[PDB]
């Protein structure tokens, strides 16, 4: 599979200065649910606001940057490259990856942040219209995650 990996915000905002605009725990559980074991892609920029590769999954960086050789890193310098990585494949970011690939994967992992935050970076527009909702499950609110939230798997149609 090939999949979207994402959380964006009533306004498809996803990103600001280089970082998540909102602090929601179960969210990056939900992340580390979903791609543990399986393959993370994801541009360098997105690498560098994480700092490191995350545990317990492939990490790959596409970058212009012939330097780039990571510990714990693959390095790809298409997009074409990507069709090419084996098992699930998740596009992980960020708004330059996702506009790429938004028409070329076969399914979305969404979370719906139901907030307005101060953004620089966007989510592309698509519609429900071509999106089929396989699921939706509102997630828990509590002390540490306060702001109200959805998991959407949405599926190409057709
Ligand atoms: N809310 C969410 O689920 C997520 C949000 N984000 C947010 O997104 C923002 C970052 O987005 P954005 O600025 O687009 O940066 P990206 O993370 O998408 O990285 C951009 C870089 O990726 C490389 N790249 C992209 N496409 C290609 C290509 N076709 N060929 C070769 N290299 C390529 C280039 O690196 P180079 O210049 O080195 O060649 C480019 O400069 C951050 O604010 C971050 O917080 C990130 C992930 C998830
Ligand atoms: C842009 O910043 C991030 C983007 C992301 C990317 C990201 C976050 N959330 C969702 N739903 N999808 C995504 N693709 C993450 C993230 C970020 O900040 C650390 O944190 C954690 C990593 C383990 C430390 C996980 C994801």
């Amino acid at each position: 599979t090939l999949s979207i990996l994402v959380a964006h915000d009533l306004q498809r905002v996803i990103g600001f200065e280089n970082q998540l605009p909102w602090h929601l725990p179960n969210d990056l559980k939900h992340v580390k649910k979903l791609s543990t074991g399986h393959t993370l892609v994801m541009g360098r920029k997105t690498f560098e606001s994480i700092g490191k590769p995350l545990p317990n999954r492939r990490n790959v960086v596409l970058t212009s940057d012939t330097s780039f050789n990571v510990e714990g890193v693959d390095v790809i310098h298409s997009i074409e490259d990507i069709y090419q990585l084996p098992g699930h494949v998740f596009i992980f970011g960020g708004q330059t990856l996702f506009e790429e690939m938004i028409d070329k994967v076969d399914d979305m992992y969404i979370t719906v942040i139901e907030g307005k935050f101060r953004g620089d970076t966007f989510f592309p527009p698509y519609t429900f219209e071509d999106w089929e909702v396989a699921s939706s499950v509102e997630g828990k609110l509590d002390e540490k995650n306060t702001i109200p939230h959805t998991f959407l798997h949405l599926i190409r149609k057709k």
